[PDB]
């Protein structure tokens, strides 16, 4: 057997001989590939292979590239551990004009290598074990052996030797300005402050020169805040607290929205009486949103600037966040001062449109065009319209959804295939190294969702396991897989402490890993709530509910920085397009002009892109920046998103310059995005502008005891919107004491 069978579907289990459709470029071909034969793992790391992780280079290359487990920054090579922390001097805020791109980065430099007194030529560098946001990385030459645990938010690196003992290494004498034996205050020559931590009676040797040794078999690292005793005193008792476990759980409460996250460790101890407990170091998005709770547990004064802005320190074994999930809806409902007949027209003109590839994202693109014209449809009273639309996704789905062809070979293209090596599903024909680097599924497979959300919530059949939806149910697992699964690692695209996705399977940059389109990647997860509550599947609904509110609270600080703290004041933009490990970019991995390097982050615009609207006066600052280097509202690329972007604060404005503009180009030209972006219709931007024009503005402020709503507020005057998955009618109570009865399937207002 070549292909599994899962439900009505199926996917391969051996490579398929793909069908290049007879092209040549050998870029397109090289795509339809594999992820990388070796994986620098242990014995101890058994079953599906996590990816797409701020560590991923570890797993990837001999040794690693350059990572970024905040404060520090690290990379494994031949002859230890370099460590390096990027201070002010070390930060650079660049622009290059011609390019319209702007740079904030530090330095690939070393503070010192932490070296074994045995060998400075270890033979590779492996993942040992792993937790949710912490590694365990494995320098290996025989007999050799020097274990690393280090994290995302842990101000230790804690270092386990085989056969040998501790050495670092300098290349100036650093200034060692405590010394209590087993522990040391240091710092670099050009004055960062360091502490290393060995047993009591194996003290330090080769104070004043350029290479400090220790007899143990066990040393801590730690940044410290300050060149301060106390401080030291206190990362002293954490010191020998070897972290072995690291779990974010999560609860949804329906009835209030707040999602409550407690990030937990488990230590081993290195000394008698070591506590169960660490020195973590939150990032912005974690300590904003601290429940009242773990408020004791800061440490005040204990600061670390990194590119995320400011970390700060809190001890003990958990610790607790708090967020409030905002609702999603399917689509905007029929509720605008739009001409109908215009907007009949509009949607008519789509049937005009195709895919611009036969890869997963260009196909996911087009379903999810299809999939956003087929509620507008329906509202329209254009009913066959509407089934056409969702007819063709059937028809698109279905095909990718099996494996075999008619006489039961697997298919050349347009398929799913089981990767076991690393234990993922790749899709073909793949793109933007979706298969070969283990890219994007949350980008990708999230559009398929869609399609598989529009078709459930008017046929309830199609999308039963037995039928479609166990293949649809196979594409989120493997890119939100839940604890345990058999076939996918755990949460995949997701960093549960950094707060949000990250898009490269192998992270093998020296920048760590990264993420550009953070819409994209809310695109996926609003998908997963819509299908889940269409399919009454409450516990996969409550996991894309934890991610859509975690990684909005992230967007928000990183990628935007609503609160102005974040971004240097020397820094132009009012966005960060592509956020790293080490660096921010305002730039795009492709070639783009200036609406691009904002609106990246903000399409496609869907039923979940609500999120984008709720602080208003960052939607006034990002869009007038953007006018501003434009100079004008004659936009390069893309009108209609900046149009609908600006619709969060000014329909008005969104309405005239739509009205000038929208009919400038006919039917769909994949060579012309001026005005209309290739996965956007004129009749979403249309329907989207106009509904704004009368809702007003996203009301965040308002929450409801079931997950599917929107709240808006027109100078005082509320709108209430909620969509009903539901064969039975229910009640729902907005925490603003509102209360409403919708019927099943339907709106509560704006039906059509
Ligand atoms: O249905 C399917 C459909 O598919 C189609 O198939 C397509 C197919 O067409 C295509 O074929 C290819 C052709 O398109 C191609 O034609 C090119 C054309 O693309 C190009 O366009 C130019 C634009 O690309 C360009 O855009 C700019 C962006 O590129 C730029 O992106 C930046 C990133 O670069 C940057 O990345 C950095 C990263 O570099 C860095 O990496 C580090 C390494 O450098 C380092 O190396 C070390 C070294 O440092 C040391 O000194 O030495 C050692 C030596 O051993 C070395 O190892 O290693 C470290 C690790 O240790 C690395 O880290 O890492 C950092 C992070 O750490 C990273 O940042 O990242 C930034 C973001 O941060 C990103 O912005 O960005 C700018 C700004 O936005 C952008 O402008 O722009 C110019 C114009 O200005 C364009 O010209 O043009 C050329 C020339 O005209 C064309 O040739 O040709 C190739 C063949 O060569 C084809 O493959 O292929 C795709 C798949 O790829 C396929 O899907 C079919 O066609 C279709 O029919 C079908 O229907
Ligand atoms: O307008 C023609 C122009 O379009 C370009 O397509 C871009 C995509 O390259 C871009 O890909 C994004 C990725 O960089 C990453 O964020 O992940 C997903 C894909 O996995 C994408 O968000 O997406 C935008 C928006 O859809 C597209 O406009 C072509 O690359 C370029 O060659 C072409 O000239
Ligand atoms: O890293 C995730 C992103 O990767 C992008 O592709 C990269 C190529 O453009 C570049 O030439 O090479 C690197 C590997 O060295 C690729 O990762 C994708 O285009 C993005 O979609 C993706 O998010």
């Amino acid at each position: 057997m070549h292909a599994v069978s899962v439900g009505k579907g199926s996917y391969a289990t051996e490579f398929p001989e793909i069908d290049f459709g007879g092209i040549n470029d050998p870029g397109f071909r090289d795509q339809q590939g594999e992820p990388p034969a070796t994986i620098y793992r242990s014995d101890r790391v058994t079953g599906p292979m996590q990816t797409n992780s701020w560590w991923g280079s570890l797993a990837v290359d001999r040794f690693s590239m350059n990572q970024y487990p905040h404060p520090f920054s690290v990379r494994h090579r031949a002859e230890g551990l370099h460590v390096f922390y990027d201070a002010p001097h070390n930060m650079v805020v660049h622009e290059n004009r011609e390019a319209g791109t702007w740079h904030i980065h530090g330095a690939i430099g070393t503070d010192f290598t932490i070296k074994h007194s045995g060998t400075a030529n270890f033979e590779q560098a492996v993942v040992d074990d792993y937790n949710d946001w912490y590694v365990r990385g494995l320098l290996e030459n025989g007999a050799h052996q020097m274990a690393i645990t280090y994290g995302v938010g842990s101000p230790y690196i804690f270092v386990e030797y085989e056969d040998g003992s501790a050495v670092l290494d300098f290349d100036i004498a650093p200034d060692v300005w405590e010394m209590n034996g087993h522990v040391i205050g240091f710092s670099t020559h050009d004055h960062k402050h360091y502490a290393a931590f060995a047993p009591p009676g194996q003290n330090w040797s080769g104070i004043g020169s350029k290479t400090l040794t220790n007899n143990a078999d066990y040393i801590a690292i730690a940044k410290l805040p300050e060149k301060d005793g106390n401080m030291l005193a206190k990362f002293e008792q954490y010191a020998y607290s070897v972290v072995r476990d690291a779990v974010a759980d999560w609860t949804y409460d329906e009835a209030t929205g707040t999602v409550t996250t407690t990030f937990e460790v488990t230590t081993e101890a290195k000394v008698q009486g070591a506590p169960d407990g660490t020195i973590f170091a939150l990032y912005p998005h974690q300590y904003r949103h601290l429940a009242s709770s773990s408020e004791n547990q800061l440490l005040q004064n204990y600061q670390y600037e990194i590119i995320r802005g400011t970390m700060i320190g809190l001890e003990g074994k958990r610790f607790t966040t708090e967020l409030t999930y905002p609702g999603v809806l399917p689509s905007l409902p029929d509720l605008g001062d739009y001409d109908r007949e215009r907007l009949i027209g509009y949607l008519h003109d789509a049937t005009s449109d195709y895919p611009t590839g036969s890869d997963t994202y260009e196909l996911g693109k087009y379903i999810g065009k299809l999939a956003t014209l087929a509620p507008i449809a329906d509202q329209m009273g254009e009913y066959e319209l509407a089934e056409q639309f969702r007819g063709e996704l059937k028809d698109i789905l279905e095909d990718w959804l099996q494996a075999t062809n008619a006489s039961g070979q697997l298919k050349g293209k347009n398929l799913f295939y089981y990767n076991e090596n690393w234990g993922t599903i790749l899709g073909y024909h793949a793109a933007h190294s979706s298969a070969t680097r283990i890219n994007d599924h949350h980008f990708h497979y999230g559009y398929f969702v869609k399609a598989a959300a529009e078709i459930a919530r008017a046929d309830q059949e199609w999308a039963k396991s037995e039928n479609w939806g166990g293949m649809i149910d196979l594409l989120i697992r493997d890119f939100m897989a839940d604890r345990d699964d058999d076939l996918f690692p755990y949460l995949r695209m997701f960093d549960p402490y950094s707060g949000n996705s990250w898009a490269d399977g192998l992270a093998t940059f020296d920048a760590g890993n990264n993420q550009e389109s953070s819409s994209e990647a809310m695109h996926a997860w609003t998908n997963v709530i819509l299908w889940a509550e269409a399919t009454g599947n409450k516990a996969l609904r409550d996991r894309a509910i934890y991610l859509y509110t975690t990684e909005m609270s992230a967007i928000n600080e990183y990628f935007f920085d609503v609160h102005q703290e974040i971004f240097p004041e020397e820094y132009g933009p009012e966005i960060v397009t592509i956020n790293w490990g080490g660096k921010m970019d305002h730039a795009t991995w492709w070639n783009s002009g200036k609406v691009e390097k904002y609106a990246i982050n903000w399409l496609p615009f869907h039923g979940g892109s609500l999120y984008l609207g709720h602080h208003p006066d960052y939607v006034d600052r990002a869009y007038e920046e953007l006018r501003r280097d434009i100079g004008s509202t004659d936009w390069n690329l893309w009108s209609n998103l900046v149009w609908m972007y600006r619709a969060f604060t000014n329909p008005d404005d969104a309405l005239q310059q739509m009205e000038a503009s929208i009919d400038d180009y006919g039917l769909f030209d994949p060579g012309n995005e001026k005005i209309i972006e290739r996965g956007s219709t004129k009749a979403q931007t249309y329907h989207w502008i106009h509904n704004l024009a009368e809702l007003g503005r996203v009301d965040p402020t308002v929450t409801a005891n079931h997950p599917i709503y929107a709240v808006f507020n027109k100078n005082g005057n509320r709108t209430y919107i909620v969509y009903n998955f539901s064969d039975s009618p229910i009640t729902v109570q907005f925490s603003d004491g509102h209360s409403i009865q919708v019927e099943p399937h339907s709106f509560n207002i704006g039906n059509g």
